[PDB]
């Protein structure tokens, strides 16, 4: 997260860190057994880390649970990033508490202008590289479809939305991938892609979760 702020420990209790020897992506806990992340975060050997603030120190509220199965969306295209969503099944159910909590799925899509919370342990620099230990947060509005398409001509599908700031300076970045965009208490986006981080006229692009709720619900009913 570039240009954001320290969230505060466990104030984003649905935020998970995906670990394969090191943090590599975020995700969102949607019930005690399932995490939503980005398809471009797929790899084998995932451990889901819940209840995290400082990802380099055991602070006492963590739950570390291996994935038993990952399911990349059947229609994910790794070239256009259309359908950039993946479900991860935990080997055992998380114990839900004030520091480890699920985020609701949307029933309606969010609207342009709605202010959302984006969070993660990704790079905090727009040029250069610095990775934080504690969770970072950014308040960002959803942008109009027309401004999003003007920023990324030919590349925005109906399964994507832009959020952030056309002036730059505030954005998600590498390592935030797969994490949440929450608006009015619902998971409306997944950190997906952009042209650099926090660059002028290049806001972040997010997977539009409301288009995937039927697939999520049917998949978790059968796995
Ligand atoms: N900029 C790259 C990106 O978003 N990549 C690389 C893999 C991870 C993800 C990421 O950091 N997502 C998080 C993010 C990035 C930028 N703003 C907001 C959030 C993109 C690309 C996407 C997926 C696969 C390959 C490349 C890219 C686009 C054009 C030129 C080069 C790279
Ligand atoms: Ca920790």
């Amino acid at each position: 997260i570039v240009g954001g702020y320290t969230c505060g420990a466990n104030t984003v209790p649905y935020q998970v860190s995906l670990n394969s020897g090191y943090h590599f992506c975020g995700g969102s806990l949607i019930n005690s057994q399932w995490v939503v992340s980005a398809a471009h975060c797929y790899k084998s050997g995932i451990q889901v880390r819940l209840g995290e603030d400082n990802i380099n120190v055991v602070e006492g509220n963590e739950q570390f649970i291996s994935a038993s199965k990952s399911i990349v969306h059947p229609s994910y295209n790794s070239n256009t990033l259309n359908n950039d969503i993946m479900l991860i099944k935990l080997k055992s159910a998380a114990s839900l508490n004030s520091r480890v909590a699920s985020i609701s799925l949307p029933t309606s899509c969010a609207s342009a202008g709605t202010q959302c919370l984006i969070s993660g342990w990704g790079n905090t620099k727009s040029s250069g590289t610095s990775y934080p230990d504690v969770l970072k947060c950014l308040k960002a509005p959803i942008l109009s479809d027309s401004s999003c398409k003007s920023a990324y001509p030919g590349q925005i599908t109906s399964n994507m939305f832009c959020a952030g700031y056309l002036e730059g300076g505030k954005d998600s970045c590498q390592g935030d991938s797969g994490g949440p965009v929450v608006c009015s208490g619902k998971l409306q986006g997944i950190v997906s892609w952009g042209s650099g981080c926090a660059q002028k006229n290049k806001p972040g692009v997010y997977t539009k979760v409301c288009n995937y709720v039927s697939w999520i619900k049917q998949t978790i009913a059968s796995n």
